[PDB]
């Protein structure tokens, strides 16, 4: 039977009958026409469904209405409205116009008969345009896909999909032009690149990875939300999701060289400003072998994760900030690796400042008027700043749950090395072995990895950790040891307020909770050392006084950017994608990349406080005050 | 048109016609009947394929003949013979006999017409029997699946699939009874448990994980071999694979307690035999903090791999010996973990022997006639034997490429600690710090992980490693240092023969190649120490003479079982499954589990040689010979 588009056909079909509708149209040699088939059936007899077969010249497509889904824990779902878009055949100038037939056959095995309703339409907004937002609606029985053609200017696009409600859970997939299109639950992750999505998604593509410089963008809704965060609305027989897709061209290669030269010439401006004021006046092996032995678990691991996300299309592994992930060859986020250049550049500059202070100290001993200068741990800290950037750049190749500590765990060593040197400046009788720096670092990683996994924010771990936190502060207070007893009980109250804050709220990101312990204890013992210099008759020279004000304004700026989370391994990867944000600096760097820039500067100026604070006493002779 | 089973129907179909065959049969209320549909088409016009639709009461099934496949690097394959088995509806005593209809519709859009051939048969050997081997043949366009029903006796079965040729690459899947059965390339890994397979497969199942105590065993052949080892025969239009499946009941729970009590009472017999001869006569903290800091990368990792293989059905991750993998709760191979009990039991016994020798040494100093007894590294070795079993049991939770070293890497530390104590017995002036045991261990792990990955068996790594191996032996020879010069050049020739053996063959398993360096250098310097005692006038007491003969017969037995590989992370998981073997001891332990038993005994008796070799000189007074 010859039928018409945009007309709703209704009928009844039983075991003897089979309705056949033949649809006939013509494809123009430049535009593309997509056909969608709508089938209803308001028949709840689920022992005799309505079977619908759609035949084309080169394909056959079949489904049953009502569509059935088997969820977890033995739950069944019905869907009385099924919609499928047939794979379009594109006519070109080598072919001309093409007359195409489509046969739709409706059949059922019910003895009494089953009622249905059929509608076949041509899609008008099938081809997506560049930088134009397009709104549509999908369903677990009504998947959608659209076409995007690459312009000759653009070589890389980003597919930004936005939804204002977290549920139903969905899948956004990118596939080839070659038929068939996989738009069902069991085949959408077969080939192509896909992402799970509750509220946001972002897929970055290259023009060189597609033959005809075109792809399909497939939208499939899931019947349950177990792959996403939740589980299982006024009689939700249909799990409709309102989506909005925008295809934005990526940044050009001039942004790759303008932003990379920024991240070098900013930290090389520290080199020029250091040798200028040098012109005006005109254990490290131990910490590297801790670093590279702690590192090699992730080099053996993140090169497998970065390949699995590339040889498959499973982009649910590596937890990036997908709205600010700029690839370079194999790496999928080059800006997260390039932003750690400030650690290895300012950490190398701090070694050249100590080496200038060490050569000009041995040349003065060949020809007492100060505290004994010990440049041992100063070499140990500038190395530890350099190894912090190497460890965290390896984390950002594929951030996930199995390497989460490697963003900031080596900063516990840096904060531990700073509090030991500040104790060493007026207690030179200490002797910390190279094993003790390895063993005390190994027990603060263990309790971190455990807290996040086993602790799993339960009250059994948080109480006994709060007891460890309050007796550690009670041990270091009298070890440091009359206004001396006044400061040594204020600093316990800051650690006690820190202990009960994590006890009543239980922050799940325990690796960032351990940073707050090591930073505030650093910024208290450094703050108590200045007040002890000012309660005595000791002034502050303008060179350390600049570095104290610099340390306070760079740590307050870095701790602001530290709290804007743009990714989270704590939940599902679709839950982490809801917090993705665009780049805010030079269209290359997000909030987490400025934290890599400003925590390498705040730790550098914290080093320069510990080096030049006691240069008041380099003219005051010894046997005066300790 | 009413049609008959086991009859070949042939016809021609064009755009106007559509042949319809109706098949009618009856299902008995205890047996099960499966229907298979065979379609040929010897028409190479691939612009107008033959479309075949099979309609049942509750399902619709469609495909096109010739079937098309898109391989990697733009290769297309045709298959002119397609065969599908329809999902059977089981009749029970609550239903009685069931009259079932099957409609087969053949259609094509060719203008001239397309020829086909149709055959519809009932499967006779559809239900698999227990402990009966069954041979069949499959194809990439002709998948197969069968039914297995659990007996009331059996609670766990193993599905052993055997093929005598490695190619074509295949997939063996286990699925539920609820229709549809996923037997195509794009849906066979959707739900259920699956395994890739070239030559062998073994899937262990529980009765409690299936609702009706029955499952389907799906066999799907792949169009290419890229997921397996190879790639892409006399005009192989069909990639036929001859398979053979056997379903064997698992071992009972009495085997779980008979084999576990064996592995305790054997190593507790060493305790009873030690205190009996004690009745006849009637740095460790440093090595644990090396161990648990080296361990915590895998506890954060293998608990994710063991869950992913459980929450999905991807059994291509954990590289077990699947023919000797016996589960216990969450773990999928309990015998690989239980076999490491000999390390923690014989390592704890060695500490109690040294502690008995240490308490009876301090009690003798309160009341010279020997070499100075130093029990420092003796505590360090018995701890290192205990931590070797903890590290390798964590490896066998999920062995793969990301944790491969943790089977045997801590034995490099054990062999290194033995060669240092044997140097210490007649050179007591040595002072090896606790950091130097950590730093020298960290550089032999680095060069191992690298050799396996980057080295990747290329000549650029193997030449420069052979140069490191020959100057290390040239450094330790004169450090040990006239028949003394005779032995110190024979031991270089064993290291030189070891250097060129790995250079001309390039063993890819470099972690086992590093074991051969550390073991032979241990078994040479221990062998040279006995000859130096016998070239002088020093006898051997019967207690160390028993332990020397015990060390030689337990290391020769353990190195035999070390070379029978039953798994390999070097290739694809389907390539590793070809080397799986059945258990040889108590139906619980394979060849790799006896290596865990005999290398904990050979290392224990190697400890007892180093402890009691110099008990000749405990009656000879000092100032006699060094
Ligand atoms: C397939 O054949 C058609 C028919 O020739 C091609 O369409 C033609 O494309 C050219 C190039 O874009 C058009 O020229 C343009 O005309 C506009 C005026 O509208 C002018 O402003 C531009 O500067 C340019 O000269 C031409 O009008 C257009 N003709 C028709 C009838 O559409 C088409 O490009 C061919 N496609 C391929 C892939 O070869
Ligand atoms: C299968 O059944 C469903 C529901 O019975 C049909 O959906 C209905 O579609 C019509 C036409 O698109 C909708 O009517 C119009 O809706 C707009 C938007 O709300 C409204 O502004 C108009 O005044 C008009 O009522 C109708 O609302 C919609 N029903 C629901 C519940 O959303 C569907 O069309 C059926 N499929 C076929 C092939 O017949
Ligand atoms: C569904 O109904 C049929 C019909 O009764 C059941 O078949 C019957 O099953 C019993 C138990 O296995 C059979 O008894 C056995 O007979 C053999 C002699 O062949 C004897 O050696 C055994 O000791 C036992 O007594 C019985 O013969 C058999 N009857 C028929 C006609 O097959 C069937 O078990 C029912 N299924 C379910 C799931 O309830
Ligand atoms: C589609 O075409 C293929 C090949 O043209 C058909 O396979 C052929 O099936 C027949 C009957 O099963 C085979 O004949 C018998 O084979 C056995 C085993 O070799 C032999 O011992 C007998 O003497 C007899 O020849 C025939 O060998 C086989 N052809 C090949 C190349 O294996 C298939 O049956 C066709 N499908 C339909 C539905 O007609
Ligand atoms: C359902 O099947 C029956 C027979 O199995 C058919 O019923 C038709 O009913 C109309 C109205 O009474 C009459 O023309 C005949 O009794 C039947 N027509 C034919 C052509 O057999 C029919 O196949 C189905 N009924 C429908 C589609 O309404
Ligand atoms: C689909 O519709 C078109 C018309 O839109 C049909 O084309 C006509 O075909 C007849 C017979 O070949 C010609 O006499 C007419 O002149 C054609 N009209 C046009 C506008 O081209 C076409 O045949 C239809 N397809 C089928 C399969 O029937
Ligand atoms: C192919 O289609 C044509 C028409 O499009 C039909 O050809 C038949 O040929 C036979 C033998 O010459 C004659 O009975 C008629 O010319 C046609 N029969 C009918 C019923 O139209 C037929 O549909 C197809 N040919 C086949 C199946 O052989
Ligand atoms: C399938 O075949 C069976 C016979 O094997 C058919 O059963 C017959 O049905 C007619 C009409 O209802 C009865 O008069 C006969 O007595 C039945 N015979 C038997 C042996 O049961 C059955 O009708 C067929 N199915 C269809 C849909 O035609
Ligand atoms: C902070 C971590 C990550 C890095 C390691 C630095 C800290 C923890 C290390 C380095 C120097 C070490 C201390 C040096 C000296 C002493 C005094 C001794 O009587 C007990 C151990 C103790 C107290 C050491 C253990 C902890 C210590 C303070
Ligand atoms: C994070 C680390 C660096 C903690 C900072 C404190 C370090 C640098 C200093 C501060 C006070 C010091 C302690 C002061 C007093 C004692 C008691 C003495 O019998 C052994 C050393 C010991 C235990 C010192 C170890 C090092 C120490 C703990
Ligand atoms: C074998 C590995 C895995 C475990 C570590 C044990 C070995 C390698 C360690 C422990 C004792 C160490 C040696 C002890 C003393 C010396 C002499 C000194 O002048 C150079 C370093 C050197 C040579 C040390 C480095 C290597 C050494 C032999
Ligand atoms: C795997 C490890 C234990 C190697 C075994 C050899 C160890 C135990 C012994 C054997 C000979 C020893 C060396 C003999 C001579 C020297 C030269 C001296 O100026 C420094 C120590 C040094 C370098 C010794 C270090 C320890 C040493 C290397
Ligand atoms: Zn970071
Ligand atoms: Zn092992």
């Amino acid at each position: 039977r010859g039928a018409d588009f945009d007309h709703v056909y209704s009928g009844v079909v039983n075991l003897s009958t089979e309705n056949i509708y033949s649809f006939n149209y013509t494809s123009q040699p430049d535009q593309v026409t997509a056909v969608r088939v709508y089938v209803n059936s308001s028949s709840e007899n689920l022992n005799y469904p309505v079977l619908v077969v759609v035949r084309q010249q080169k394909e056959v497509l079949s489904w049953q209405v009502p569509l059935l889904f088997q969820g977890l824990y033995q739950r069944s779902y019905n869907y009385q409205e099924v919609s499928r878009t047939l794979c379009p055949s594109e006519a070109t100038n080598e072919t001309g116009p093409l007359q195409q037939l489509i046969f739709v056959d409706v059949a059922s095995m019910a003895p009494l008969g089953a009622q249905y309703k059929l509608l076949v339409t041509k899609l008008k907004h099938f081809q997506l345009r560049t930088n134009v937002a397009f709104h549509f609606t999908a369903s677990p029985s009504q998947p959608q896909y659209f076409l995007y053609k690459f312009p000759k200017d653009v070589d890389s696009v980003i597919i930004k999909v936005v939804s204002e409600m977290a549920y139903p859970c969905s899948v956004v997939s990118v596939q080839n032009i070659m038929c068939p299109v996989y738009d069902l639950d069991h085949n959408v992750e077969f080939n192509g690149v896909y992402q799970s999505m509750t509220k946001k998604a972002a897929i970055t593509l290259q023009k060189k990875d597609f033959p005809g410089e075109q792809f399909f963008v497939v939208f499939v809704i899931k019947p349950e939300d177990y792959a996403c965060g939740g589980s299982f609305q006024t009689w939700n027989l249909q799990r409709k999701k309102n989506l909005e897709v925008t295809i934005v061209p990526s940044i050009k290669e001039s942004v790759y060289v303008k932003s990379s030269l920024f991240s070098v010439f900013i930290f090389l401006s520290f080199y020029l400003g250091c040798l200028l004021v040098g012109f005006v006046h005109y254990y490290f092996w131990n910490i590297i072998t801790i670093a590279v032995f702690y590192a090699l678990p992730v080099i053996q691991l993140v090169i497998t994760y970065q390949t699995v996300v590339n040889v498959t299309g499973n982009q649910d592994i590596c937890y990036y900030n997908f709205l600010c992930a700029h690839p370079l060859g194999v790496l999928s986020a080059f800006n997260n690796i390039l932003s750690n250049l400030g650690h290895v550049l300012l950490g190398f500059l701090f070694l050249l400042i100590v080496l200038r202070r060490d050569i000009l100290h041995r040349r003065a001993l060949e020809a007492e008027y100060g505290i004994p200068k010990h440049f041992g741990l100063f070499y140990a800290m500038g190395i530890a700043l350099m190894m912090e950037g190497v460890l965290s750049a390896c984390y950002h190749v594929c951030p996930n749950y199995s390497n989460f500590q490697f963003d900031t765990s080596f900063m516990y060593m840096i904060a531990g090395l700073c509090m030991l040197k500040l104790y060493q400046t007026r207690h030179p009788d200490i002797n910390a072995s190279a094993y003790s720096a390895y063993a005390s670092f190994a027990v603060v990683i263990m309790v971190t990895v455990l807290g996040v996994v086993f602790g799993k924010n339960d009250v059994w771990f948080w109480v006994i950790f709060s007891a460890i936190h309050v007796l550690a502060s009670l041990a270091l207070s009298t070890q440091i040891y009359m206004d001396r007893m006044v400061l040594l009980v204020v600093g316990n109250l800051v650690n006690w307020s820190f202990a009960l804050f994590g006890l009543i709220y239980r922050p799940r990101d325990f690796a960032s909770y351990m940073l707050g312990i090591f930073i505030c204890n650093l910024l208290l013992y450094l703050a108590f050392y200045i007040i002890m210099k000012l309660r005595s008759s000791e002034k502050v020279l303008p060179v350390p006084l600049f570095c104290i004000v610099a340390t306070a304004v760079m740590w307050a700026a870095a701790l602001y950017f530290f709290f804007q989370n743009l990714s989270s391994w704590e939940g599902t990867p679709a839950e982490s994608r809801e917090k993705n944000r665009e780049c805010i600096l030079l269209d290359f760097f997000d909030d987490h990349d400025i934290w890599h820039f400003l925590s390498a500067t705040a730790l550098f100026f914290s080093f320069l406080v510990l080096l030049t604070l006691d240069d008041d006493l380099d003219v005051v002779r010894r046997d005066q005050i300790p």
